[PDB]
């Protein structure tokens, strides 16, 4: 039971707790649109642990790899994820 | 068993198990793409915290208000995450 404000580990926790508490018809509609909005990040968080278990899967569980190999691609993956918020990416694409 | 959810305990685990010299830039590798991910996961909370705080704890926005921007929010996200990655710019 935290006293302390704005934990980002408890982030998706107080929007539940928030949803939880639109009871009244009137707050009906919000309480919809919250579960959208929380459906729509737990698919964000899930395809990011997948992005996780490929480079796991492709780059270090494979035996056939060297080391200087699975060096390289796994620097080169956290590069990628680090620039991603600079990163050109087009929604609705080819 | 792997289960996705446990994507990062796993990649957590072998980095605890390289333990050759030889193996030692591969871990400090692992390390470096551990911290990214958790940053990556620390920024998708923010803003779940920054919507949260902005709309949803500001009740001097109607009900209305708040249902609106909490839709288009989600209507961006949701784009987000089909958008494919073309480039990026230094
Ligand atoms: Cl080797």
């Amino acid at each position: 039971m935290p006293v302390k404000k704005q934990e980002a580990h408890r982030a998706l926790e107080l929007l539940e707790d928030y949803h939880a508490r639109l009871s009244e018809p009137q707050d009906r509609a919000l309480r919809i649109a919250i579960e959208r909005v929380i459906r729509i990040f737990k698919s964000r968080l899930f395809q990011a642990l997948l992005d996780i278990q490929e480079f796991y899967e492709l780059t270090l569980l494979d035996d056939s790899k060297s080391i200087q190999q699975k060096t390289a691609e796994t620097l080169q993956i956290a590069t990628k994820w680090e620039k991603d918020g600079q990163a050109v990416k087009i929604a609705d694409f080819i």
